[PDB]
């Protein structure tokens, strides 16, 4: 039970993590299907301003201002600096709902800008956004500081979601724990990537566990085909995906 | 003639009765459920006005400036009248995506105001509300019987509320009652009001594994009277 979602091409999006209970992007929806599930939340990546992957929000801010007693701890939410849609979303949510002012705090991000979110385990967990690949996007990488001389600390990326975006750069990727990408087009654009592009990625990388998401829907009963595929052209890679019509659950 | 909704307390409501194109509240999910339907649109009634019952309006009206062209047909949408969320989160639509503000627009409602839907078939149907600030709603269709003209009840939705005084639903083909109003209160009404089909909607998701055999035992005290209810768990097609 580490991961809940829902994707569909311009819908809504939003992937649940629970270890670090992280929303990563949150449209419309993501409150009715988790109930009060929402309640655990402790943190919301946004990685755009659109409508498909915030409208939800609402939903969350006001669920748990009403079930959590008068034992709410207020709700933090990270987006992209810069983005218009949030702040004003964000603003009309607490000016339509005074008794919402204190559910949640908004916080703007900038690239590459690291966001503490626990010590656990003996280590620390950390958030930072990279932008993707006009419109600030975000994409999010989930990582612990270890210690492989004094000893050497370095960065395990335990998760990383694209957001919006085209196969990223092996680099970006390399060392992922579990990838979280896009996969909207299966062939063709219009921007977005498609399918052999993100996999040609996974295996510079080295990855050997992948959720794709976002589908179009029409891609679908050829979907099921593409993966069964690649499956099995890289035997040692686990390849999952988000099906536009039904909540994912890992 | 045919529906589509979902109903859960407290967390999203939404009706669509197709054959006039309505769309009675607009909770989220709406439009990731229906998909392309949203394009049939011509109308949206608001009940009322709190997040479970509108924040599902902003996919509906990106969905389709999305995908319907030009001349596309703006949705029009109507609340009653005096209830800020509505205003401030259609302004807020359209502030943060001006491509949005022509896409619909909003009207408010007072108590008895009509709206004229279209003439067909020889009859002219109408949406008319009344207070429970909440709405109901009326579809009413205007015909002529002598030469009096005479209003026929086509459907009745109540929202947020207690049960209906049986006058105000009065010959209804079709009541949709919120059931959390008790139910008795609400059939009490219904034997009263001599309707002989009912759908129930904005049920707790605690009396699931409970209500079944009650409208079980109440499609037996009334077994002229059709009892459906919306299961808050899934969609209800009709
Ligand atoms: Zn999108
Ligand atoms: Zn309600």
């Amino acid at each position: 039970m580490n991961i809940i979602g829902f994707s569909k091409a311009l819908f809504s999006t939003w992937i649940y993590y629970s270890p670090e209970r992280i929303l990563f992007d949150a449209g419309e929806g993501v409150s009715t299907t988790l109930g009060s599930k929402v309640y655990a939340f402790k943190y919301v990546f946004l990685t755009h301003g659109h409508v498909d992957h915030i409208a939800g929000l609402w939903g969350v801010v006001n669920i748990r201002n009403n079930g959590m007693g008068d034992r709410e701890k207020p709700l933090d939410v990270f987006y992209p600096e810069g983005n218009r849609a949030v702040e004003e979303y964000t603003e009309f949510i607490k000016r339509a709902n005074p008794d919402l002012r204190f559910s949640f705090n908004v916080h703007p991000l900038k690239e590459g800008e690291r966001v503490f979110l626990r010590n656990a385990g003996g280590f620390k967990r950390y958030v930072q956004p990279f932008r993707t690949k006009s419109e600030v996007s975000f994409g999010y990488h989930i990582f612990e500081v270890r210690r492989k001389f004094v000893t050497e600390e370095y960065h395990k990326k335990v998760l990383t979601i694209s957001g919006d975006s085209l196969a990223l750069d092996p680099e970006e990727i390399r060392g992922t724990e579990l990838l979280i990408h896009e996969c909207t087009f299966l062939d063709a654009r219009d921007n977005h990537a498609a399918i052999d592009e993100v996999m040609e990625s996974v295996k510079a990388a080295g990855v050997k566990k992948v959720i794709l998401y976002h589908i179009s829907t029409r891609y679908i009963r050829q979907l099921k085909s593409v993966i069964k595929k690649y499956r099995e052209e890289m035997p040692d890679v686990e390849i999952l995906y988000m099906d536009p019509r039904k909540v994912f659950e890992m």
